[PDB]
């Protein structure tokens, strides 16, 4: 059912992630991590504190779909093993800011045609699937495109719900 995922998403707010390719997703599956540019960065601290979810949306550019969402369990951190991210041309590991832990809530892919009828308020109400790295996605847009992924069986949310105490 989808009761636990509402009682996860109520007053959440949302960010798109792009990722350049396929292998930074999986580690951050694997690991349970995600480092983004400073800019960014700064944005996910704030929300951190402001709202009980910070959902993080992910896209693999050119993969015409969104590979699932995670929630943030803390504000970015420095000083751990080095997570070895394959990086888009031009970015070094320097440039990335720290490391934000997740816990992702649903593992499965979404194509963008299933969000079509999904504008973005804080994008100029641009399809949801038109975004940049780290644009934020308004609660209402952000609540339904999280809601038309497929169930993620694997994912148990009473884990979660504890954190957002
Ligand atoms: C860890 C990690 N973080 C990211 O943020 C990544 C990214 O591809 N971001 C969007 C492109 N940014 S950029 C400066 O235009 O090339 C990829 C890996």
């Amino acid at each position: 059912g989808t009761s636990k995922l509402k009682y996860v998403l109520q007053d959440a707010r949302f960010f798109l992630i792009k990722s350049n390719n396929h292998e930074n997703v999986s580690l951050a599956k694997a690991k349970g991590v995600w480092s983004t540019l400073p800019v960014n960065e700064k944005k996910l601290n704030l929300a951190f504190r402001s709202a009980r979810s910070v959902i993080l949306i992910f896209s693999v550019r050119e993969s015409g779909k969104f590979q699932g969402f995670a929630r943030l369990s803390s504000e970015s951190h420095h000083g751990g093993s080095p997570i070895h991210w394959v990086l888009p041309a031009g970015m070094s590991a320097k440039m990335l800011g720290g490391v934000f832990k997740i816990d992702w809530i649903c593992r499965r892919e979404l194509p963008f045609t299933k969000s079509a009828h999904l504008t973005n308020p804080w994008n100029e109400h641009k399809p949801v699937k038109i975004g940049r790295d780290g644009q934020e996605i308004e609660l209402e847009c952000g609540t339904q495109l999280c809601l038309l992924f497929p169930p993620d069986e694997s994912i148990d949310l009473y884990q979660v719900i504890h954190k957002m105490r």
